[PDB]
């Protein structure tokens, strides 16, 4: 008696599937050791196919690819508020397989309500080489069965047999269920009377019956409750697991149910043959390009086309036709791609000059066509060279693709590939037919409109955006599990962080040595266990940030479909599934700095008329390595760290390789050879290579570049193939094999590289230490290419800062002008600067940040009421009528058809209309002469020449100055932000309590005891508040109201609040404010003036320090009010500030 499941639910029925994809199958393995089957029949999609049709495959599982359909009660389209049932489907042949995959694409792409459905329609185009099987309990035709309605369950079997024929089975089932009896009962007659045939599942949820209560609080994840609700979701039993043959015989007694049941199941198992092309099989599909021209021919065209716009002094017209003489400037290359390979080597028998970059162009290409790639290259050259001729962005390049002068050549790629040391080999290794992988960066804003040309280039099903599945983290898993058992929060926060984190994320619990929290209750017993039983399951299905599939043919063929909640069409297997199926993988990454890049050049060209050209900048600007010399890294690519920003200062750039090395060599590990790097660029330190007197004259051309120092996997694998002779694709291989560690074949490269060594120069005795030294330096060895590329953004956005300062911070303005948190920020970098920022103005701004003269101003689209159309509208009519003269000539100019009183209101309200005198009278005006100009109108479009038509705008309309706090309240409400002052510097009552800024929070607080109590003062935002310094602002647990906060800081916690008259009413205290230079006979100058006014104030003293500012509070002296008075009648300067003491 054996068995095998067809109906099992995996990690994959994301909402209620518990049984991991490993364990599964090692347990339907141990269970039945003969030809084991198991069919993964997941919940509305087919997201684990791929890998569990790979993973059952190196168990010796079959593996059988089901899909749990919802089917919608009519059509597929129907939004209705019946619904839907389900439907249990598997695939005996790759027709099926590939029908599955449609379906579970169309039940998402045009069946989604609330789960993906599909419809009885779409199940009948799609059911050839699919097996049926009548369902589970939520299943159409056991519902009909319980609802006494057995004419419509008879009609809809006969409905289904219609679809499927003889691959329609009756589905029995049973658990405990009262329900279940009944609906079985009445099957067992269908089955009989259409001659149907019976197959047993038990529709798994779980791995053993152990995991029960493990999924049980799986689900309360999922319904967010506690284990005591109740109403919390829950299955109606303990049995939803991989049972034995036996326990199923259990539920299916012999005199009752016969043998069938059982042997229709191994039947149907052995009858399900269906093959993905993985491993020894798939193919490569790479989609066609368009072009009497050669796939390889056109590549090569391109390439050398791109050479001439590339080395303008180095290859030339004339250079080109000597070549053709060795055997119009676009003619040329039409001709040099047809010369064939044999002719090629029939001239090489006979510092990078113009033959030298022939060479190895030629090469390249030689490479490419042999690999069958240059389809390939064509494709991703087209996108590129389209996104620069439509104001894209496009970065010089990522990972190994920039090695390749072809690359860079026909414009994949833009930083000189042989300026540089960057190597074709570490792209594409051409001793090893695969497929190489081409990432670019583009502009963050336009990213979208490139996948768009994609898109509509390559066709609308066969692009998509790859599919990505957050796993369950070991920590998180512990938190979400502690929340259901009813653990208070802080206990559950400790127990969490005992697990190690080796590598950005946290250890398994698998390992996790404090596990004697176990003993103590009973309750965390479960918890920890519980919480690695749910550690492998998954979140939910995102998109990509980057991951692009084009597929040769209709995506639906291969791979299953989804639509995102932005309309993205994704597809349902992950990176490594669709790549392993031979399907062309991109990655479009957005790139923040490309985006800044754009409007910097956009401001750059307004504010001065220079056109900034970042791919023909020299690269050896003095004033730009002066400022990274100075530290000034503040919005610079790439070196923004804190500790990163201190080495550079440090190192002291003078070149772009300094760059290079340094962002290589910054990071746990090479972080050492810094030091080294410095005291050698310093010029104080020789950079000496006696260890390998022979290899010196190999060593020194590689390493000098980099002060001796092997930082990049390029310096390595040039090392190995000019010592040991290597080719340098073999050095390549090389380098794998340094980093794969494997335990000896180690030593079987050792002594071909001591062979070749011997031949070449070095004694042997350097060889083996060499091999030592290269073995040590490739642990840590970096991707120059990848670096070099990356460098160059750097460079061109410390460029901007060294040479148009003003415009550089109002782009940095400009990037992030939707986030008042950021704008304020920024602000606060351009005042404490010399930059002054200044409220947006009729006359003067622009739409967006502007630099007038050498100055930030605002936009109007800033202006907070203020429409689209209404700024554009303002700024039209400024430039066809001349500058505004007055609010009225404003007024009559723009009527209220386009710029209303709720906007005129905003306007007046950032100071954009301060032009024309006081913001309170100017507000009080508005309706007046709203009045009067609606009034002008009437006797214009009324005949009326112009004095006839114009009793000329009165005088403006009389009230008292704002006030400071309403003034910048106003400013807030309309422009997010404050400009010029902040409520808080008003009344410095409070700054001078206050323990501290929001600033110098996380700098103050660090360096003191675990997890502190401290005082801040600010103001608060919030109907969770919000508090905000004229330094920043910070969420803690109304508007417009000043406090004094005592809390907790780790995020802070507020523990006490008082107000501002609270705070005024309190005792006060002197405090007097001393400067660094202050004498030794003045700490006794100061001592004694106190000494000599006794009280009980308190003193406290602000000792602006070298870098910091402390405050002492004085001792034993306790002064008596009238000591202000006659301090602040010398040198020192003085506040009565409330007592620190009672807060
Ligand atoms: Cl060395
Ligand atoms: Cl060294
Ligand atoms: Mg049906
Ligand atoms: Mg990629
Ligand atoms: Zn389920
Ligand atoms: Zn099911």
């Amino acid at each position: 008696l054996k068995f095998a499941h067809l109906h099992q639910h995996t990690q994959f029925s994301l909402l209620d599937g518990a049984a991991k994809l490993q364990d599964l199958l090692k347990w339907v393995k141990e269970t039945t050791p003969e030809d084991p089957a198991l069919a993964m029949t997941d919940h509305g999609n087919l997201f684990g196919a791929v890998e569990f049709y790979k993973k059952a495959t190196a168990m010796g599982v079959k593996p059988i690819i089901g899909y749990e359909a919802y089917v919608a009660a009519e059509s597929r389209f129907d939004r209705k508020r019946g619904g839907y049932f389900h439907l249990t489907l598997l695939a005996k042949d790759f027709t099926g397989y590939q029908n599955l995959v449609r379906l579970a694409s169309r039940a998402y792409l045009e069946g989604f309500y609330e789960k993906p459905r599909i419809d009885r329609e779409i199940l009948r185009e799609h059911a050839q080489g699919l097996i049926a099987l009548s369902g589970c309990l939520g299943a159409e035709i056991p519902q009909f069965i319980l609802q006494d309605r057995l004419d419509l369950a008879e009609a809809r079997l006969n409905e289904d047999l219609s679809i499927f024929g003889d691959r329609f089975f009756i589905e029995i089932q049973n658990h405990g269920l009262p329900e279940q009896k009944k609906v079985n009962q009445v099957l067992k007659e269908f089955a009989r009377k259409y001659g149907l045939g019976m197959v047993a599942t038990n529709d798994g949820h779980y791995v053993r019956k152990e995991d029960a209560r493990a999924h049980e609080v799986l689900l309360a994840i999922q319904s967010k409750t506690t284990l005591d609700d109740p109403e919390r979701w829950r299955f109606p039993c303990d049995e939803f697991y991989v049972k034995t043959p036996e326990e199923m015989r259990a539920m299916l007694p012999e005199a009752e149910w016969g043998d069938e049941p059982f042997d229709n199941t191994v039947e149907i198992a052995r009858m399900c043959d269906v093959d993905l092309p993985i491993g020894d099989k798939m193919v490569y599909r790479i989609p066609r390009f368009p072009l009497g021209r050669t796939e390889a021919q056109y590549l090569r065209e391109l390439t050398f086309l791109g050479l001439l716009r590339r080395y303008p002094d180095r290859i030339t017209e004339a250079f080109y036709r000597e070549v053709l003489r060795l055997l119009d400037e676009r003619a040329l290359a039409e001709a040099l791609a047809r010369v064939e390979e044999k002719a090629w080597e029939e001239l090489r028998k006979r510092e990078w000059t113009a033959e030298a970059i022939l060479h190895r162009a030629l090469y390249e290409l030689s490479v490419i066509e042999r690999m069958g790639f240059p389809g390939y290259f064509l494709i991703v050259q087209d996108y590129i060279n389209w996104a620069r001729g439509h104001g894209v962005s496009v970065g010089p390049g990522r990972g190994s693709a920039a090695g390749s002068l072809v690359a860079y050549a026909v414009g994949i790629t833009n930083i000189d590939p042989l300026r540089f040391g960057l190597l074709f080999e570490r792209f594409l290794n051409p001793e090893r037919v695969s497929m190489p992988d081409i990432d670019t960066d583009f502009s963050d804003r336009e990213r979208d409109r490139v996948i768009q040309y994609v898109r509509e280039r390559y066709g609308e099903d066969k692009v998509a955006q790859i599919g990505t599945f957050g796993s369950l983290a070991s920590k998180a898993a512990l938190k979400d599990v502690a929340r259901v058992y009813g653990i208070p929060h802080k206990k559950a926060e400790e127990l969490a962080k005992l697990i190690p984190v080796q590598f950005g994320k946290p250890k398994p619990l698998q390992e996790a040595e404090l596990r004697a929290e176990m003993e103590k209750d009973e309750r965390i017993r479960q918890v920890i266990e519980v919480a690695m039983r749910l550690e492998g399951l998954n979140r939910h299905a995102s998109v990509h940030a980057a991951g692009v599939v084009i597929a040769a043919e209709p995506l639906t063929d291969l791979v299953p479909l989804m639509r995102d909640q932005e309309g993205r069409p994704v597809t349902q297997y992950d990176m490594g599934a669709v790549e392993a199926l031979g399907l062309l993988k991109m990655d479009f990454l957005g790139l923040r700095t490309l985006t800044f890049l754009d409007e910097a050049r956009r401001i750059v060209k307004e504010s001065k008329g220079v056109e900034l050209d970042y791919d023909r900048l020299p690269l050896d600007d003095p004033k730009t390595f002066e400022l990274l010399s100075r530290g000034e890294t503040k919005g610079v690519f790439q070196l923004e760290s804190g500790g990163m920003t201190a080495t550079v200062r440090g190192l002291k750039p003078r070149r772009l390789e300094d760059i290079i090395a340094l962002v290589s060599l910054y990071r746990p590990g090479p972080m050492e050879h810094i030091p080294t790097y410095i005291r050698r660029h310093h010029g104080q330190e020789p950079v000496s290579y006696a260890e390998f007197p022979h290899a010196e004259k190999y060593l020194r051309p590689i390493l000098d570049e980099t002060y001796g120092i092997p930082v990049y996997q390029e310096q390595i694998m040039q090392i190995a193939s000019q010592v040991a002779g290597y080719s340098l694709g073999e050095a390549d291989l090389l380098r794998r094999a340094m980093g794969k560690k494997r335990v000896e074949e180690m030593q079987k490269h050792r002594e071909r590289f001591v062979r070749g060594a011997k031949e070449r120069g070095v004694p042997e005795e350097e060889a083996n230490r060499l091999f030592d030294m290269l073995e040590a330096f490739a642990n840590y060895g970096f991707n120059k290419s990848h670096a070099a590329a990356y460098s160059l953004l750097s460079y061109q956005t410390a460029y901007v800062k060294a040479h148009y300062p003003v415009e550089f911070m109002a782009a940095l303005l400009s990037v992030e002008r939707h986030d008042s948190d950021k704008v304020a920020e920024y602000i606060r970098d351009a005042r404490a600067l010399g930059i002054p920022v200044l409220p947006p103005d009729v006359n003067r701004s622009g739409f967006d940040f502007k630099v007038v003269g050498e100055e930030i101003l605002f936009g109007l689209s800033a202006v907070k009421n203020v429409g689209e159309m209404a700024a554009r509208a303002i700024l039209e009519e400024r430039e066809r009528g001349g500058p505004f003269k007055s609010l009225g000539d404003f007024l009559k100019r723009l009527p209220e058809q386009v710029v209303n009183k709720r906007a005129l209101e905003s306007l007046v309200k950032a100071g954009a209309l301060d032009a024309f005198g006081d913001r309170a009278r100017l507000l009080a005006s508005l309706e007046p002469l709203l009045r009067w100009a609606a009034e002008t109108r009437e006797r214009g479009r009324s005949g009326l020449v112009g004095l006839f038509a114009e009793v000329e705008e009165p005088p403006l309309v009389e009230a008292s100055p704002l006030d400071e706090i309403t003034m910048l309240r106003y400013e807030k409400e309309a422009l997010g932000i404050y400009v010029s002052g902040h409520p808080v510097l008003r009344y410095p009552g409070l700054r001078e309590v206050a323990s501290c800024t929001i600033e110098e929070l996380s700098e103050f607080v660090r360096e003191l005891p675990g997890k502190p109590k401290v005082l801040l003062s600010g103001m608060v935002e919030e109907v969770r508040f919000t508090l905000s310094d004229e330094t920043g602002a910070l969420e803690v647990v109304k508007e417009d109201i000043p406090l004094l906060v005592l809390a907790e800081v780790e995020r802070v916690l507020a523990q006490a609040v008082w107000t501002l008259e609270e705070v005024l009413e309190a005792p006060k205290a002197l405090e007097v404010e001393v400067d660094h230079a202050l004498l030794d006979e003045k700490g006794a100058r100061l001592k004694s003036l106190l000494d000599e006014h006794p009280g009980s104030l308190p003193v406290y003293l602000r000792v602006l320090g070298p870098f910091g500012e402390a405050l002492f509070a004085l001792r034993e002296v306790r002064v008596g009010e009238e000591a202000l008075g006659l301090l602040e009648a010398e040198g020192y300067r003085a506040y009565l500030v409330p007592d620190r003491e009672v807060f």
